[PDB]
């Protein structure tokens, strides 16, 4: 009922990985605005049905101290039977989650109102590779590979360029397949924003990655001083470039 | 010449660890505001002389992508002979460094103007213990120890309570010495803000810490959405409490 929603199908099949991201407002007189992404989970339900169920949950958060800094404990209730496998308790980085001018007190639970929901359907979880997955594998690297993600703010007409680290390698590495994969990479609303690179061939810069995988890259750390809702509704992804730089 | 400065002597001796934190403005028409803390270094120079030298350096920063997110490469030039041992190239977390509404473009060097400088004199570096130092030592913990740092914003009359993680322990632990050390702990402008707990006796909650040490705790991660200059000039540290919580 009048919920803003987005559904992005980046995988075709009866089963997919659901990457869900909520934009919420604190239920409060002076409300914090924040975005919450749910740990990825599998579904066999049609995405156009799943998004309707996702829109119906109830969310509470509590901000806490952790060894790494402020974190948000998230609780998701009022999950229908369809969402039995949806993670219901988890923790995310509070600085990334909360909008630029939004703050929460610590150690107090606060209910949130869902204002928008995005569902992106990815390949099966075993076919997803992360940056952290590859860092473990690198030995005696000489160079960094960086993705340059370019956006245009369509309302302010500002160009945004965010470099994000992909991996390091020892030093052709820039195969045609690699260049094409970077050029055609997609940005979706998850973990703030998530860069999704399709890896078919795994020669060169894609070494150690399973064939027919999605290499997914978190942009959330670069969005601590943004409103993620604002970004996902006003930034248009216009290009992806890359750089290979000596360490 | 008319530089705002602060000097805090938390150690008496001919030699000390210098903990230096600069508040700067980008040299620019639309300037970013940010705070830069220098890796700790030893000095035998009188603090009232060192602060004058510190005020005279030239600072440049460059914002870059790293595996952990946006970082600021800092370069400190125009160091006089007195500052020979002062770190001149290092990297800090850009989200913590930059003020709430301040942003930098990536991969471009930008000169900064120093607007204020704080020097805090700590014990010798081998007598400083960090949270990370203690996390390595913990095995099968059951509880977290949290420091509750309370401030008053003297201009807005807002109370600020920031819990910060000290350590975990296996489960008396709250000795009189521990309680007194927490009650009397100091907050200084370094790493955003730094909690400094003096450890004389190391029984209980202080186990594994060298006698006659300063246990120093970073608050910077909790200040990503603040202006550190604003905080160090407008927040008054009013109390420190603690909590011991089951994990
Ligand atoms: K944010
Ligand atoms: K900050």
């Amino acid at each position: 009922e009048f919920m803003e929603t987005y559904v992005n199908k980046l995988h075709e099949g009866s089963t997919y990985t659901a990457a869900v991201q909520y934009n919420v407002l604190e239920k409060d007189d002076d409300p914090a605005s924040l975005t919450i992404w749910v740990p990825m989970f599998q579904s066999s339900m049609p995405a156009d049905l799943l998004i309707k169920e996702l829109a119906n949950v109830n969310i509470l958060v509590k901000q806490i101290s952790t060894p790494k800094g402020p974190s948000l404990r998230v609780m998701i209730n009022s999950r229908s039977a369809v969402l039995a496998q949806m993670p219901s308790k988890f923790t995310i980085c509070a600085n990334v989650s909360l909008d630029e001018r939004s703050k929460l007190a610590y150690d107090v639970t606060t209910p949130c109102e869902i204002k928008a929901c995005s569902l992106t359907c990815l390949k099966s979880k075993n076919m997803l590779t992360t940056v952290k997955d590859l860092t473990m594998k690198t030995l005696n690297p000489t160079h960094d590979i960086i993705a340059l993600c370019e956006f245009e703010n369509i309302v302010t007409s500002k160009k945004v360029i965010i470099p994000t680290y992909l991996r390091s390698i020892s030093v052709n590495i820039t195969t045609t397949e690699f260049k094409n994969a970077i050029t055609n990479a997609k940005i979706i609303p998850y973990s703030g924003l998530l860069l999704v690179i399709t890896v078919t061939d795994n020669k060169g810069a894609f070494k150690y990655i399973k064939p027919q995988s999605q290499f997914i890259v978190d942009l959330g750390a670069y969005l601590e001083k943004e409103s993620i809702y604002y970004v996902t509704t006003n930034w248009k992804h216009t290009a992806t470039r890359f750089a290979i730089k000596p360490m």
